[PDB]
């Protein structure tokens, strides 16, 4: 039915599957052969020796085509679908890729897979916003420092382990072709064993966008079949998955009375408790304010739930139906309390029906309704004579003493 | 087609709306049918009495 | 064990499973699946708290 719920129906935290997310999608590149139509040779290893073959490039040929979608489309083990660069570019030059997503992120598998040999010097980038702003995530080359001022496999310190690493591993060639390239984020990271409470670390996986630039008789070039990226739909543990708007944009379907696109703050008027994140022990879940069925407005202040012993801090805005208070939960000046009447009534409040001439004052015990009974006159209204009092027709003394 | 009334909790001085115009018990410069809006030289206090009031 | 804690549920009695009928004074009663018909809250006295049943037979009762 709904992972969000437990057997008995509990709400409990609800993931997205782990998927491949670089699949099928489109990029924006800055260069690729072919216009005008390109020419590129092959070099090939023949037992000791070395052996070029060499082919040709123009994307309005179809089979001469090999658009980024070889690179998103799916690459068959045996009908590869690589795309292929400009040739004759190295350090120093941009070679930049964006991918922009619009949806922040978790993630655990990189994976790649060459046509291309693996060159020197690359690092990573990212961007947690949409596409403005950029930054890495790790460096990758033998020369870190002359190429990027980098250390080469750096220690990773637990005060600051959002670090970013360089390594000339897997930097060589073989593999030329081929390459295998996985990265995990949470290697080496101490605090990855309780993610759920790395909360640095839940913020090193934030990611929303995704560029990549590179610095490091033949023409020598860049190729690559496929790529994959694993991860799941950051939805704080509050969505069990991800869908489109109905102006197509892909949003959380936000459960857990949670709101943002990625369940990431409260629903409105969910003002008690503060906004938190579904753990295994707890689903910290938010919650609205309690009115008692006597307001649609409210606010918090942290204070509130501070002094609560950390349990509770909502409170209403403008009491309706007679009613007031935190909770919405009392009547203002001018009813009483119907206490007939259940705890939440929407008419619980009604005017201080004080004998307008038997009652002293204008108005009644909020909680009890007694009407201010005058000198020798008591009841909740105050209409009735006492033991040796005799009601008289004077519209100011009623009841009277008997000798 | 019958739904209970929705007067402005604060803005109205009653609860009860004007069961044929459904206007609830505006206040002075408290304006909306469930008297809620402030009227135009009439801004939103925070004052529990006076939400609305004129400008100098 | 010396202590208080209190609960609470709800009742819609077009929800069947959360309705609390008379019925549920009429069934089986299973001392496993008891079946707690529900009055409604905040009465007490001066107040007739009346419910009604006919029979159409007239009985000596003992039990
Ligand atoms: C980039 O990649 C593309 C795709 O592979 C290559 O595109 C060329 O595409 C044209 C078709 O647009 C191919 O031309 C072919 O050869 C004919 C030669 O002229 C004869 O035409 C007819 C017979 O077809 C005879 O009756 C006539 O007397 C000529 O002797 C072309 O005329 C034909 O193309 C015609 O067809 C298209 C629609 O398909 C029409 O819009 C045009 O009128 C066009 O003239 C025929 O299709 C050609 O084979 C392709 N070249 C290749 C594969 O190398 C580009 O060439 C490639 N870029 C470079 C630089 O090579
Ligand atoms: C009393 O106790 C019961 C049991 O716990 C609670 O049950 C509710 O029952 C209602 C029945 O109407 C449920 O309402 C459900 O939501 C729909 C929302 O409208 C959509 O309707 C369809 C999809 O159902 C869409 O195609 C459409 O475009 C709308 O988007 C209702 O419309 C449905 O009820 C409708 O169905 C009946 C026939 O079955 C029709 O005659 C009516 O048109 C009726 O509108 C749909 O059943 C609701 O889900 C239940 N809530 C639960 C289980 O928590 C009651 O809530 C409870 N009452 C109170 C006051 O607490
Ligand atoms: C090559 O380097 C970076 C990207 O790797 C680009 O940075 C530019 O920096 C200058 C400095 O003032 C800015 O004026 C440009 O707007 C930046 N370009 C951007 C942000 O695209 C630089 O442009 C790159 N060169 C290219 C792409 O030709
Ligand atoms: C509550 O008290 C008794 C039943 O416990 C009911 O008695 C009423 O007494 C007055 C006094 O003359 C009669 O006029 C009414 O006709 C009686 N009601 C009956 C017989 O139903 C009284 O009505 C009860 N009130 C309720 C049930 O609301
Ligand atoms: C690979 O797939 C393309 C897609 O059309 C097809 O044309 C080609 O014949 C395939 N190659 C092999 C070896 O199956
Ligand atoms: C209302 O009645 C109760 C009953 O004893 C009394 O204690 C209280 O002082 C009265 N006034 C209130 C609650 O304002
Ligand atoms: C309801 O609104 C009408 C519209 O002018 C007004 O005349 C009337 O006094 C209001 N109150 C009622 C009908 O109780
Ligand atoms: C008690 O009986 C009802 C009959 O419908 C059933 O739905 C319910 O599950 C039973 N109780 C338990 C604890 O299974």
């Amino acid at each position: 039915p709904d992972p969000c719920y437990d057997e008995h129906g509990l709400p409990r935290r609800c993931i997205p599957d782990f998927v491949n997310s670089a699949f099928g999608k489109e990029v924006k590149v800055s260069s690729t052969c072919g216009k005008p139509p390109s020419r590129y040779c092959v070099v090939t290893e023949k037992g000791e020796e070395q052996v070029r073959s060499c082919h040709l490039c123009n994307a309005s040929d179809p089979k001469r085509a090999h658009p980024p979608s070889f690179l998103t489309d799916l690459n068959n083990p045996h009908n590869l679908t690589c795309w292929q660069s400009d040739s004759y570019v190295q350090y120093p030059h941009n070679v930049t890729l964006t991918l922009s997503l619009g949806k922040k992120f978790e993630v655990t598998y990189v994976s790649l897979q060459f046509c291309s040999p693996r060159p020197e010097s690359m690092a990573i980038y990212k961007s947690m916003d949409y596409g403005k702003t950029w930054v890495p995530f790790q460096f990758y080359s033998t020369q870190c420092r002359k190429m990027y001022n980098k250390p080469s496999r750096a220690a990773i310190t637990k005060q600051n382990e959002q670090e970013a690493i360089c390594t000339d591993s897997h930097t060589d060639v073989r593999p030329l072709s081929g390459g295998l390239i996985a990265f995990s984020t949470l290697d080496g990271r101490p605090t990855a064993h309780d993610f759920d409470n790395s909360p640095v670390l839940q913020d090193w996986v934030t990611a929303t966008d995704i560029k990549v630039t590179f610095s490091r008789r033949d023409s020598y070039f860049y190729a690559v079949s496929d790529l994959q990226v694993g991860g799941r739909c950051k939805c704080n543990g509050h969505a069990s998955r991800c869908v489109r708007d109905r102006d197509d944009n892909l949003v959380c379907d936000c459960k857990h009375n949670t709101a943002g696109p990625e369940c990431d703050r409260c629903k409105p008027f969910h003002y008690d408790r503060p906004w938190q994140r579904a753990t295994a022990r707890e689903a910290n879940e938010c919650v609205a304010c309690n009115c008692n069925l006597h307001a649609r407005r409210c606010r918090f202040n942290m204070e509130l739930y501070k002094l609560s012993g950390r349990k509770s801090g909502g409170v209403c805005l403008n009491c309706r139906h007679n009613t007031a208070g935190r909770h919405c939960h009392y009547c203002k000046e001018g009813f009483y309390r119907d206490l007939s009447k259940p705890i939440s009534h929407r008419k619980a409040c009604k005017e201080c029906d004080c004998h307008p001439v038997g009652a002293a004052g204008q108005t009644c015990n909020q909680t009890t309704g007694q009407c201010p009974c005058k000198d020798g006159v008591t009841g909740i209204t105050c209409n009735r004579c006492a033991k040796g009092y005799q009601q008289s027709r004077s519209p100011i003394a009623p009841c009277i003493k008997i000798p």
